[PDB]
This record gives structure tokens, sequence and C-alpha cells, in this order.
RNA sequence: GUAUGUCUAAAGUUAUGUGCUCUUAUUUACUAACAAAAUCAACAUGCUAUUGAAC
């Protein structure tokens, strides 16, 4: 089989891999299964634009932080941002569910019923704030994995979600930053999103933001159906499956992505 | 407007050196000089979008 370092983006990795001091050692790696030169050089022009890496291809003190963090450099970059932009602590339960799979369960003849449950936390601006509605309403169920059943949401993905929540808040402890809530002004989390995920960014026909090909909303997005279309999107992967999707979605105002980046 | 052309049957030698029986065109169908300037009669009474393996 092809090694999975040949297929699959690797900025986690080369973030890493500066972090620790190899250099252009980096660029000149000894590893078994060399990955594609284009993958390389890709994953260090998203370096540069996250601003984790100079025009040389050296490692920013910024960069250091980010690889502190068991994270894709963009979760890290809107963690820090986070911060300054003081919304850290909805930002660490968002990223943490943002890391998980299978957080929703679609069986095969029940397609409405699990979606009825799942709008009842509808957020009419994202996924992204749909899933803070999740773990909020969760935690007020003590945690209850009969409500996640009831409600046709993944348990193990929560339990998961919040070690990884315990974790990062342990790790934001160790770099000393403050915890600080946004509370209900929820566009502070969608303004660092922008911070992270310049590059995934979409418009209505929807058209990503840089190259310029048509590209669908997944058909799980809060923000799909025979209905709904907010104009300008970021959202947290690109995906081709029956269809070239974004997974998730989260609807931007343009003045911040030229803010941002 | 159903092209048209050539050939031959000649003369023998011109004197010397009835059954049977198919057929709702089951035809090998043949000719193109003729004419070509075709459009009234259209069209239903109201527009759509959907599903990923695994760590
Ligand atoms: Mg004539």
């Amino acid at each position: 089989t092809i090694p999975e370092i040949q297929r699959t983006n690797l900025s986690n990795t080369l973030l890493l891999l500066k972090s620790l001091d190899v250099t252009d050692e980096l660029s000149k790696f000894p590893f078994i299964d060399k990955p594609p030169l284009q993958t390389f050089l890709s994953s260090l022009y998203e370096l540069w634009f996250i601003g984790a890496i100079d025009t040389s291809g050296q490692l920013t003190p910024l960069g250091l932080q980010m690889a502190k963090f068991p994270l894709q450099p963009s979760l890290s970059k809107i963690l820090l941002i986070a911060v300054r932009n003081g919304c850290s602590d909805e930002m660490l339960t968002i990223v943490s569910m943002l890391s998980v799979p299978q957080v929703f369960y679609r069986p095969k003849e029940r397609q409405k019923e699990a979606d009825i449950a799942r709008n009842k936390f509808f957020i009419a601006k994202s996924d992204h704030l749909t899933l803070l509605n999740v773990f909020e309403q969760w935690r007020a169920n003590n945690f209850s994995s009969h409500w996640c059943n009831k409600h046709f949401v993944q348990y193990k993905s929560l339990v998961r979600a919040r070690d990884i929540r315990d974790q990062l808040l342990t790790i934001l402890k160790s770099q000393k930053i403050p915890v600080i809530s946004s509370g209900k002004d929820w566009d502070i989390i969608k303004k660092c999103i922008c911070s992270g995920f310049a590059h995934q960014a979409a418009k209505i026909t929807y058209v990503h933001l840089k190259t310029g090909v048509s590209v669908q909303l997944h058909p799980t997005s809060a923000l799909h159906g025979l209905g709904d279309l907010p104009p300008y999107v970021v959202y947290h992967e690109l995906l081709m499956t029956s269809k070239e999707y974004i997974c998730c979605v989260t609807s931007v105002d343009p003045f911040w992505l030229m803010e941002y980046g």
C-alpha cells in the first residue's frame, strides 16, 4: 500500500518537524518513502500563509507555540487567536468537537428522525456553533449516554471531545493562556475562524475563493437543503465523496477575510 | 420523356495459279429527359437542487 505520508496533507508533520530543529534538514529529510514535492511545498505554503514560516522557509515563534498543541496548524492558530479575540472558552470545545469523527448517527431508514433530533440544537449561522449547542445540551443532561442515543449523537465522540477539551485546557495552562469567554458574541469565534481557515473559503454559485472551482455543501450541514443559502462561506474540510463536498459549513463576512489574511 | 450505335442470319462456293399447383405485390420491378420557391398548424395554462472508509 502507498504509505499514509505519501497521500495525506502533512502540515501537522512539517510544523512538528520544524519545531524540533530539523531545518532545510526537513527539506531534505530521510523518510523511507518521500512525500510528493508539491505536497511538501504546499504544506510549506500553508505554514507560510499561517505565519508559522518566513519567506526563507524558517520557523517563527508562533509556529513553535502552535506545535505544542496536538493539532493541525489551523486549529492551533484559531486557539491562539481566540485568546487575543477573547473566545478561548468556546473555541476550546468547538476545536474539540471538530477533531472528532461520526458525531451524529444516521441509520439506513431514519434520515428524518436523526436530523430532527440534531435540529433541536440548530444554530442558523453554522455547523460549528451547532457543535457548541450539542456539547452544552449533552452536559446539561449530565453528559447522559441515553440522551446521546435519544438525540442520535455518538457518546464515544462526545466523551473524546471532553477528554480533548481538558487536554487542550491543560496545554493552554502550560502556555499560561487565559480561557476567556465571548458569551453570546459568537461573531468573535467566526472572526477567529478566518485567522485559521482563510484558504478554506467559498462563495455562492458554491465556488472556491482562490482556485475558483465549484463545490457543494455536504447534505448533513445545517446550512444545506432544498432551502438555505448564505452568500459567503468558511469550512472545516473539502472532500470528494459522491460529490465535491464541503464537510461542514460556517457563514462569514468578506471584510474578516482580508482582516485576518 | 423511357436514348442510341455496331454486329449477324447470309449463299453453300463465279471458271486461272401435355401435367400438377402457390399468390392479401411473394416483382432482381424498370425510366428521369419532368418539377422542387416553403413557413400558419404548430409549441401546456403556471421551471428544477440531497449523503464518508478508517485512525
Ligand atoms: Mg433532354
